């Protein structure tokens, strides 16, 4: 937990060098080894989000991993805010998505799991499946539903 907070707080002070769109300060950062640092950070997130979503002892930890995951993309959102269309900084950001192809799809397929959780719970074909409604359904009837 203490190793994430320093990576989060160093990510915040990377945004503030960029945000008010000082264009030279995002030229000289796009030519650095920033992209190598954020390529490896996704590789942590795609693997870690599965295995810490197995017990409630890690779900205290996973919120801090989720919080850094939000705090990473706010930075590279702030690199894009001076583009035109086929802009240079727009091109390289696809490059660290293609040179990091295989690992960005684990989190997208991870977010699809819990986004469908609301309406299946909000579907009356499921709402009266085992119970009427109390805080309890089943495992085997929850399986087939």
């Amino acid at each position: 937990s203490k190793a994430i907070q320093v990576a989060k707080q160093v990510f915040n002070t990377l945004t503030e060098y960029i945000q008010g769109p000082c264009t030279g300060n995002q030229q000289s950062l796009a030519h650095s080894r920033l992209w190598d640092a954020v390529v490896g950070f996704l590789h942590v997130f795609a693997h870690m989000q599965m295995k810490l979503s197995q017990d409630s002892s890690q779900i205290e930890l996973l919120k801090e991993l989720m919080d850094l995951q939000k705090d990473m993309v706010v930075m590279l959102l702030s690199m894009l805010e001076g583009n035109v269309v086929n802009g240079t900084i727009g091109k390289q950001m696809v490059d660290m998505l293609v040179e990091s192809s295989n690992n960005v799809e684990m989190i997208l397929k991870f977010f699809d799991m819990f986004l469908k959780l609301k309406d299946l719970t909000s579907s009356d074909t499921f709402k009266e499946y085992d119970p009427d409604g109390k805080g309890v359904i089943s495992k085997r009837d929850f399986h087939k539903a």
